[PDB]
């Protein structure tokens, strides 16, 4: 089992660290496009070719399967994406959303949608949590959470005031989903934002359930071989993988 994972540029690591420590695949390609990166706030004609260039960037691996790390290329491109490629794919929206219903199980419960302005505006959460009689839902960009969590930003009164910002008057969640892959590193000061009756939503744990539930894959007794490529400044895709992952345990 060879898998590809597609992000806009580091932020997918945190995607890559849930489907790793899982250990469903023997081998991982990872992709960043950090040339290019924020696709977050660009516009839907944009984000989609950016991701067909990555279809075709992953043609030269023989993978038996790619997963759209990204939550912004998920909310635009998994059509086209899917009319090219000859293999599954799969985005984290779709996962994301049932492990939401998974979690409250109780449609009349609170949902806070945090992403980018692209994938709000893209309704595609919205959309699916709706068709499931979850109707007391917001959704909010908090775009600057994505500069900041790359700048190593992870809690203070600096990113305090983000979430000041951002979630002035607004009502506290039964749960928000961390409908961008940088939002994980945040999750320790979100959670204190909000306290403990909000469950943190998490993509990468999210499409992890989500293939166990849809494909039959034997649990491994080693770690995927990790293979990262990047348009831009590989050895700092590298680097900062070491960090997150912590490829650097026995
Ligand atoms: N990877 C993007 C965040 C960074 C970007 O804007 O490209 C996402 O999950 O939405
Ligand atoms: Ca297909
Ligand atoms: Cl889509």
């Amino acid at each position: 089992m060879k898998i590809g994972v597609f992000d806009s540029g580091v932020g997918g690591l945190s995607v890559l660290k849930s489907l790793y420590e899982a250990r469903l695949f023997d081998e991982i390609i990872y992709y960043g496009d950090t040339a290019r990166v924020p696709y977050g706030v660009k516009d839907k004609d944009t984000i989609i070719k950016f991701c067909l260039e990555a279809l075709d960037f992953f043609e030269q691996f023989q993978i038996d399967m790619l997963i759209i790390a990204c939550n912004t290329a998920s909310a635009y491109a998994l059509d086209a994406l899917r009319a090219k490629a000859h293999f599954p794919v799969y985005g984290v929206i779709d996962a994301g959303v049932e492990a939401t219903i998974k979690a409250l199980h109780d449609k009349n419960k609170e949902i806070l949608v945090i992403a980018t302005k692209a994938t709000i505006k893209s309704e595609e959460y919205q959309k699916r949590l709706l068709s499931q009689g979850y109707t007391n839902i917001n959704a909010l960009a908090t775009g600057l959470f994505v500069p900041m969590v790359e700048e190593g930003i992870f809690e203070g009164d600096f990113l305090q005031s983000a979430m000041e910002y951002y979630f002035k008057n607004i009502t506290t969640p039964d749960a928000l989903i961390l409908a961008c892959t940088h939002f994980p590193l945040l999750g320790r000061s979100l959670s204190k934002y909000f306290g403990d009756k909000t469950k943190l939503i998490h993509s990468g744990d999210a499409i992890v359930e989500f293939l166990k539930e849809r494909e039959n894959i034997d649990l491994k007794n080693h770690k995927a071989k990790l293979h990262f490529y990047a348009s831009s400044d590989v050895e700092s895709l590298k680097n900062t993988a070491k960090i997150w992952l912590n490829l650097l345990r026995k």
